[PDB]
């Protein structure tokens, strides 16, 4: 199973301001929708609640310690192992965020879809630092910038840097 991080962040790795997107880039979201069509979306409860609704055309799986937590049109998992069990036949899952959620899935991640927005917003949560030397870029693309998507941004995808034996 391919464990993938899906993330949008600013020049300082900001991913949230008071559980909200500091930016409004509809085209970026259309990218997320396109890229994740037909795969599980893995998210923390806070992230989910900030989104506000089941996002369709895909298994929304919310991750929380809270055993009583339920929401209609979604699944709830209480641990990483619970997520893997739920997704056992899945070919690729997308960790959708909550800084802590990315941390939980960090030792299993195979693939990074990162949108970098060229700006400094005001934020309170951050995409955790990562050593990118174990990572190799395989695709890049300048996102659409216009009246509705004010900022300049780029889609990046990374896979594992393969080591060459001594
Ligand atoms: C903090 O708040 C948020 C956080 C994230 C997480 C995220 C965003 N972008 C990227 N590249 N990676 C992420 N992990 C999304 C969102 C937005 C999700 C959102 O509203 N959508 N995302 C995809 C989607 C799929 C099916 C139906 C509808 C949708 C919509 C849009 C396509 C219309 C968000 O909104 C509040
Ligand atoms: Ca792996
Ligand atoms: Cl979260």
């Amino acid at each position: 199973m391919i464990v993938s991080f899906m993330v949008a962040m600013d020049e300082n790795r900001v991913i949230g301001k008071d559980n909200n997107l500091p930016w409004r880039l509809p085209s970026e979201l259309q990218y997320v929708k396109k890229t994740t069509m037909g795969h599980p979306l893995i998210m923390g409860r806070k992230n989910y609640e900030a989104i506000g609704r089941p996002l369709p055309g895909r298994r929304n799986i919310i991750v929380t310690r809270n055993e009583g937590y339920h929401v209609e049109g979604c699944e709830v998992a209480h641990s990483v192992e619970e997520v893997f069990e739920l997704c056992k036949n899945e070919e690729e899952i997308f960790i959708f965020g909550g800084a802590q959620i990315y941390d939980l899935f960090l030792p299993y991640v195979d693939k990074l879809y990162i949108t970098k927005i060229h700006h400094a917003f005001e934020g309170d949560t951050f995409f955790p630092e990562m050593d990118m030397t174990n990572w190799k870029e395989v695709f890049v693309e300048k996102g659409l910038t216009d009246e509705k998507n004010p900022y300049t941004y780029y889609y990046h995808v990374y896979e594992k840097q393969q080591l060459v034996p001594r």
